[PDB]
């Protein structure tokens, strides 16, 4: 058995569907992340005022909440912002499917914690929550993730997921235990997943244009829905803004700016995944800017490149393969439809 959740892309970033909690039921509209496990819920609790402006979830007009014990709130910091709470169990739904007992958090704080003068990624979006769709390695709290949670109170979906991105339409879609071939054109190419924590395949190679700037040391892709942008370490990117510049652009000749800009490749070993000037530039006030930013993964040696939503996921569609055993866990990549 399959089914779907589907998709509405907002006015900011967000592809948020539709998430039920408690008993009775309450409506929340989280997104979908593959770059965290934990499931965060926005509640009454917090009562700042990026809080305030959404749905919020009240634990206490719940019959099936219970409040876990923590010596302190979870803090989880990240580049844009902060989500800090408490943490609970209740009762889930997603796409008419139940979870029983999922531990998850309680946003209480959006306080940016970076640099607390501004600049927060809370204020510009209407965030009601996340469902972390990763391995279990990043679970902060809890017997068990949300994902494999649903799927071992529902033993005939399959443990799989993919993502159909199409902000122009309505069309996006969250299908949950399969794929559907009304989505992608041509085969779907396999990647095996190496670090079970975020969805992390091997990058053997990375080029802008013909200028190759990866690979000397050991490099990964990571699959990564929670964010819009693509990334690339800090040592590449000093080099990625001398070969991909932004510049001044309108509506009607960015096809022609953009005619002269270079073709990146991304290689895993056989696939060649190539992504297109207009599929990585993005168009805002009158600049175009190249999709990406700077992230450093931490990591001893190891080096990460994300694919986000906006720059990735819009023209590849992505299969995310949970292992078991009778198979091990990969992803999925396939040209999208129009
Ligand atoms: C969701 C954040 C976390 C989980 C707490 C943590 C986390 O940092 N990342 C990545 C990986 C590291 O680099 C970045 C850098 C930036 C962003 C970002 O600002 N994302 C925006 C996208 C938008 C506006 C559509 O929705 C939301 C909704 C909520 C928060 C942020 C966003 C995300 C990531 C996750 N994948 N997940
Ligand atoms: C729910 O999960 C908790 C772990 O937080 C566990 O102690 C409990 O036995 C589970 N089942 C019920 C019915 O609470």
């Amino acid at each position: 058995n399959i089914f779907l959740v589907p998709l509405k892309h907002l006015r900011d970033s967000q592809f948020v569907g539709e998430l039920l909690v408690g008993t009775p039921p309450q409506t929340v509209y989280p997104i979908f992340d593959t770059g965290s496990t934990n499931v965060w819920v926005v509640t009454t609790a917090c009562e700042e005022e990026s809080c305030k402006k959404v749905r919020r979830y009240d634990p206490n007009k719940s019959k099936t909440f219970r409040r876990s014990f923590i010596e302190k709130n979870l803090h989880i910091v990240f580049g844009s912002g902060s989500i800090s709470g408490s943490v609970g169990t209740d009762t889930f739904m997603l796409g008419k499917h139940l979870v029983r007992n999922q531990t998850f958090g309680l946003v209480e704080s959006e306080s940016n914690n970076n640099k607390n003068g501004g600049d927060n990624i809370f204020d510009y979006i209407s965030f009601e929550g996340i469902v972390g769709l990763g391995f279990p390695g990043m679970l902060s709290a809890g017997n068990i993730p949300f994902f494999d949670n649903l799927l071992k109170q529902n033993p005939n979906v399959d443990p799989q997921f993919s993502f159909y991105i199409s902000p122009y339409d309505g069309k996006s879609t969250l299908i949950i235990g399969g794929i559907s071939k009304s989505f992608y054109e041509g085969d779907i190419y396999m990647l095996p997943v190496l670090k079970e924590s975020y969805w992390e395949v091997k990058l053997d190679e990375l080029y802008i244009g013909k200028e190759r700037i990866c690979c000397d040391e050991e490099s990964y892709v990571i699959f990564d829905t929670g964010t819009s942008y693509n990334t690339m370490p800090s040592s590449q990117m000093k080099t990625f803004l001398n070969l991909i510049h932004s510049t001044a652009c309108t509506e009607q000749n960015y096809k022609d700016i953009l005619k002269s800009y270079p073709i990146i490749k991304y290689v895993f070993g056989e696939l060649i995944i190539e992504l297109h000037p207009e599929e990585y530039m993005i168009l805002n006030d009158d600049v175009c800017m190249p999709a990406y930013m700077q992230i450093d993964v931490p990591s001893e040696r190891n080096h990460a490149y994300l694919l986000g939503s906006l720059s990735f996921m819009r023209n590849f569609f992505t299969v995310f393969v949970r292992g078991t055993e009778s198979r091990p866990s990969m992803v999925g990549v396939a040209r999208a439809k129009s």
